[PDB]
């Protein structure tokens, strides 16, 4: 029943902005956070931050303040990410995840990812 649509793959290059979705279905979306977490093909998964859609509450990994930018639409019921000046460290596949409240950062379900690629 639940499912987190993620957008597209984008490639792009360095110092570019992009801004990505997470199309959430099968459940009430102001109900559950959405996670955000980074994945590079070297490394263990990494949290981003979450957003709250009942209230636009907040809450962000502190390497990633002034980086990422969460945002949440309850009409639509879209969560969104936002990535400024970006490098290459910034290559990875991001997810959405939404929070299994209770308990703690501990996240049900997974959108399928969306890959960015910064070239050259």
């Amino acid at each position: 029943e639940v499912q987190l649509q993620q957008s597209g793959p984008e490639l792009v290059k360095p110092g570019a902005s992009v801004k990505m979705s997470c199309k959430a279905s099968g459940y009430t979306f102001t109900s559950y956070v959405m996670h955000w977490v980074k994945q590079k093909p070297g490394q263990g998964l990494e949290w981003i931050g979450y957003i709250n859609p009942y209230n636009d509450g907040t809450k962000y990994n502190e390497k990633f303040k002034g980086k990422a930018t969460l945002t949440s639409d309850k009409s639509s019921s879209t969560a969104y990410m936002e990535l400024s000046s970006l490098t290459s460290e910034d290559s990875a596949v991001y997810y959405c995840a939404r929070g299994a409240y209770k308990r703690g950062y501990a996240m049900d379900y997974w959108g399928q990812g969306t890959s960015v690629t910064v070239s050259s």
